[PDB]
C-alpha cells in the first residue's frame, strides 16, 4: 500500500513539459528515476533525463521521439497520457514544490523496504547477531544518509552537489592545517606514536579545536581511561593545573573558580565520550550509528586501536581497521584512529618512525589516508636541546606532500600548542 502521490508525479512531469528549463530544479530534488511510483512516469522521466544527457530540449515532441526508440510510448499512455500531463497543470513555476512532495514519499517507500530489509534478515538467522544487527543499522542509515540508491552516480548529479558545496574538520593547528588540509569526509586517519608520547592529548586537543572552536560534534571511545578522568584531564590541562601533584585542599580560591570557568566552557561543547571498555568492532560500528544518529556529529575518535577485541593479531586489528575504514566512508565523517607501536621502532638509532613501521601491525596502511606519527626529543634524550618542541611526521596523506611539522609540548599540563 506504500505512500506515494500520483498528482505530484504529473505535476513534475507535466510541468517539465511546459518548460525543460525546471529541469535545472527538479532534477536536483529528484536525481533518480526510481523516485516515480509509477512504473510508467519512471520510463518517462528517465527519457527525459536522457535528453538532457543528449542536451536536447525536452518537450512533448522529443519525449515521444525518445520513448518511441525505447519501445514504451504506449506502455507511458501514449502521446494522450503526455498530452495530458502539460494541461494537467497551468504552469511551470511550482516545478520545485512538487518535486519536494515526490522526493519525501521516496524517502518512506526506501525506508519501509529498508525496514522490511531488517525484517526479512532477522528471520533468516543467517550470521551472527552483531552481523545481523550491523547490516539492519546500515541500511536504516543509509535512508537518511544517501540520496539515492544509485549503484553507479552519474557525473551531472555528482557535479551538481560538489558545486553546490564549494559556493558555501580541521586539526585547528594553523601550519599543520596548511600541510594536510581538512580530515576529510569519510576518512581513516591514524595518529600512532610509542607510548607516552602523547597522542590522546594530542587528539584531543583536536576535539576541542573541532568542536569548541568550529562547532562540530566529536564522540570519543575512550578505550583506556574512564570517561570520568578524561574530564579531570581537560579541565585541568586547559586550567593549567596538575591534578596528579595538586590536591583539593591545596586549591587557591581563584584558581579553583579558573577551573570553573574552564568547565563552563567545554560543557557548552557538542563532545560525547563512551568509556565501554573492550568494544568489538561491530560493537563500535552499533555504537557510532546510534550516537552519529541521535546527535550532530562530525568527527570519531578511538582511543586507541590496539585495546580493541577481536570476534592473528595483526590479522585482527587490520580487520579492525578495515572496518573503521568502512565505517567512515558509511557516515561520511572522519575517523581518527589512535595507534601504539612497537618496541622494535625503539632498535635503531633514528628513534623516530615511518610508514614501514606499521606493516608490522598488518594492512593497515593501505586503508589509512592520513597517517601521523609523534616523535619527541625528550623521550629518548633527557639532555637533547629540543625540549618544548615535538614533531609530527605526516607518513602518508593524499592532499600534499610528507613532510615533518613541529608544535610545542609543555610537559607540565601535557599540551600541544602552535609553534
Amino acid at each position: 500500500i506504500p505512500p506515494h502521490s500520483l498528482e505530484a508525479e504529473q505535476s513534475v512531469l507535466g510541468s517539465i513539459l511546459l518548460d525543460s528549463d525546471v529541469m535545472d530544479e527538479v532534477e536536483g530534488l529528484l536525481p533518480s528515476p526510481e523516485a516515480f511510483y509509477a512504473e510508467a512516469h519512471r520510463k518517462i522521466y528517465a527519457a527525459m533525463q536522457a535528453l538532457r544527457s543528449q542536451g536536447r530540449p525536452v518537450d512533448l515532441v522529443t519525449l515521444s521521439e525518445e520513448l518511441s526508440r525505447r519501445g514504451q510510448l504506449e506502455e507511458v499512455g501514449g502521446t494522450a497520457y503526455l498530452l495530458q500531463l502539460s494541461e494537467a497543470t497551468p504552469t511551470a513555476a511550482y516545478a520545485e514544490h512538487y518535486a519536494r512532495i515526490v522526493a519525501e514519499k521516496w524517502t518512506l517507500r526506501r525506508l519501509i523496504q529498508a525496514a522490511g530489509e531488517a525484517m526479512r534478515l532477522a528471520y533468516e538467522e543467517a550470521g551472527s547477531l552483531d552481523e545481523i544487527l550491523d547490516t539492519a543499522g546500515k541500511k536504516i542509515l543509509e535512508v537518511a544518509l544517501t540520496k539515492t540508491d544509485t549503484e553507479a552516480r552519474p557525473m551531472r548529479e555528482l557535479v551538481h552537489e560538489t558545486f553546490e558545496h564549494i559556493e558555501a574538520v580541521r586539526t585547528g593547528f594553523k601550519e599543520l592545517d596548511q600541510l594536510i588540509g581538512t580530515l576529510g569526509p569519510g576518512s581513516l586517519n591514524i595518529i600512532a606514536a610509542r607510548p607516552a608520547m602523547g597522542k590522546t592529548a594530542f587528539a584531543l586537543t583536536i576535539a576541542q579545536n573541532a568542536a569548541l572552536k568550529e562547532g562540530v560534534g566529536v564522540g570519543i571511545y575512550s578505550l583506556e581511561m574512564p570517561a570520568a578522568q578524561l574530564t579531570l584531564r581537560m579541565m585541568c590541562s586547559e586550567a593549567r593545573i596538575d591534578m596528579n601533584r595538586v590536591r583539593l585542599g591545596q586549591l587557591t580560591d581563584r584558581d579553583f573558580s579558573r577551573l570553573v570557568d574552564v568547565a563552563s566552557r567545554l560543557s557548552e561543547a557538542p563532545i560525547y565520550i563512551d568509556d565501554t571498555p573492550d568494544l568489538t568492532l561491530m560493537e563500535v560500528r552499533a555504537r557510532a550509528r546510534r550516537l552519529v544518529s541521535q546527535n550532530q556529529v562530525g568527527l570519531i575518535i578511538i582511543d586507541y586501536l590496539q585495546l580493541m577485541s577481536g570476534p592473528n593479531r595483526q590479522q585482527e586489528i587490520a580487520a579492525i581497521s578495515r572496518g573503521l575504514k568502512a565505517l567512515a566512508r558509511e557516515l561520511g565523517i572522519p575517523i581518527i584512529a589512535l595507534s601504539q607501536l612497537s618496541r622494535a621502532v625503539e632498535a635503531r638509532p633514528n628513534k623516530r618512525p615511518m610508514l614501514s613501521d606499521l606493516r608490522e601491525s598488518g594492512s593497515i596502511e593501505q586503508d589509512a589516508d592520513l597517517v601521523m606519527f609523534i616523535y619527541r626529543d625528550e623521550y629518548y634524550n633527557p639532555h637533547s636541546e629540543k625540549a618544548g618542541i615535538a614533531e609530527i611526521i605526516v607518513g602518508k596523506q593524499r592532499n600534499g606532500p610528507t613532510g615533518t611539522v613541529e608544535l610545542q609540548f609543555h610537559a607540565s599540563h601535557v599540551r600541544f600548542n602552535d609553534l
